[PDB]
């Protein structure tokens, strides 16, 4: 008893071109305390990244960049050694991903940041290094006394400039991004205005979960539009118009403080994440970096070098995006969809010339039947993003297969989308996703 909706693809309604390095992950700087983590020896993790994209960005930063200290002299407080940086360069070579690297503006010195930046540029080098960032979420330094309550944008601008100047003496070509926090008017907007000639792009953060006074995030709420996201995105677009700076979402996940068990670690997070990737690409974002590491509730990839790594449910939403590939987004308008309002759809003219459609039936209790118009093709296939329940922590498949070890994945189920009268009809179960590819 599906809700029968229409989807109209318009090849003449041109949207943004998705860049090849749109995908990405965000990790804590403290991972850099174990040189076995981002290492050429970590073949498992490298394979999970390659499956997420042949190009992409690894962002390292997070709150642990308050208390992680580069020590050129070395072989809560964590230490980054030359060997760790050495090994990170090899990991970037194995993955093909670029790097956003956090420096310690919260507790470190400008001179040590210059020295760390110099060694990163010495060993990772300008091609692989996309940006340094000078502190993570500086607007929240006060929450744990990294700064006093009085710390404001002026104070941070003074810190930022001291660090930037010191770094640029050691590393004249050092690239920067900032301010590495969620859009706001008291920090991000003035950062862009003041430092637009000194940064390459704006780095923003986004957690679907709002302030902790909100009702605890639920799967139901995660599937719904987030008006705050829409507003912040519009703010970032206005910043880009005013300053020329593009924006990248350098730390995001469903819920903050490590994720919420029964939301962040579930199949719903795959639907959320995959949809968010497209939503933000359609809005003009240059890319995304889903935060994770360890066995946190929200991590895309869980595990350790000693015990092995696995793909968590959210990974599978990122995998759908990866399998779709890059290209130019096209108009894709839904109709007759008020009874299935959480279905989203995105159409893409792939770089290879083929039309694809990514659909996320985020309606938890409505199946849909989608009548697709605007595509002329002799053959459409679908790969489904599936789990038996929206809150499942396992049992997630894409294309009829789980992801295996080291990011291994290939589709095992072939399904054609029936075509007639120049249209296609696709059924989707409640709480499912689909990637269509047209011949
Ligand atoms: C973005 C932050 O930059 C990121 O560090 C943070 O996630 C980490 O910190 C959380 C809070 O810990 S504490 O209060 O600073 O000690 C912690 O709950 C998360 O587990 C931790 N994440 C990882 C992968 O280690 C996140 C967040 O989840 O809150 C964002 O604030």
């Amino acid at each position: 008893s599906p809700v029968r909706v229409g989807l109209s693809v318009d090849a003449s309604a041109l949207g943004h071109t998705i860049p090849p390095d749109y995908t990405g992950l965000s990790y804590e700087q403290a991972q850099m305390a174990n040189p076995n983590y981002f290492s050429g020896a970590n073949t498992q993790l490298a394979g999970f990244l390659r499956t997420l994209g042949r190009q992409g960005v690894l962002r390292i930063g997070g709150n642990t960049s308050e208390y992680t200290f580069w020590n050129r002299h070395a072989k809560a407080r964590e230490v980054i050694t030359p060997e760790a940086v050495n090994n990170l360069s090899e990991f970037l070579d194995k993955t093909g991903w670029k790097l956003i690297y956090g420096l310690n503006l919260g507790k470190g010195t400008p001179e040590n940041a210059a020295d760390e930046a110099a060694y990163v540029m010495e060993t990772i080098g300008a091609d692989r290094l996309l940006a340094f960032q000078l502190g993570n979420e500086p607007d929240l330094f006060y929450r744990n006394g990294i700064r006093p309550a009085s710390y404001d944008f002026a104070a941070y601008a003074g810190d930022w400039q001291r660090f930037f100047t010191a770094i640029r003496k050691r590393v004249p070509n050092a690239p920067f991004a900032g301010p590495d926090t969620a859009y706001n008017t008291k920090w991000l907007v003035p950062f862009a205005d003041k430092f637009k000639h000194d940064v390459k792009f704006i780095s923003s953060h986004y957690y679907a979960e709002g302030p902790p006074t909100d009702p605890s995030m639920t799967i139901e709420r995660l599937m719904k539009p987030n008006p705050r996201l829409l507003g912040e995105t519009a703010g970032l677009k206005q910043v880009e118009a005013d300053t020329g700076l593009p924006f990248r979402l350098t730390e995001t996940n469903s819920c903050y403080q490590g994720g919420k068990q029964g939301v962040s670690d579930t199949f719903a997070a795959a639907l959320w994440a995959g949809d968010l990737m497209y939503q933000q690409a359609a809005a003009g974002s240059t890319g995304i970096n889903f935060h994770g590491g360890g066995y946190g509730w929200y991590t895309p990839v869980a595990g350790t070098p000693e015990d092995g790594f696995i793909a968590r449910p959210e990974y599978y939403g990122m995998l759908l995006f990866a399998q779709a590939g890059a290209g130019q987004l096209l108009g894709a308008k839904l109709t007759d969809n008020s009874a299935a309002p959480l279905l989203t759809a995105y159409a893409l003219r792939g770089t290879d010339g083929r039309t694809r459609i990514a659909l996320f039936n985020k309606n938890l209790d409505a199946d849909v039947e989608v009548a697709i118009s605007g595509v002329a093709s002799p053959s459409g296939t679908v790969l489904r993003l599936e789990a038996p329940r929206a809150d499942d922590t396992t049992d997630v498949t894409f294309g009829g297969a789980p992801v295996g070890a080291s990011g291994s994945w290939s589709p095992l189920v072939q399904e054609y989308v029936p075509g007639h009268s120049g249209q296609f009809v696709l059924h989707m179960r409640k709480a499912s996703g689909a990637l269509l590819e047209f011949a």
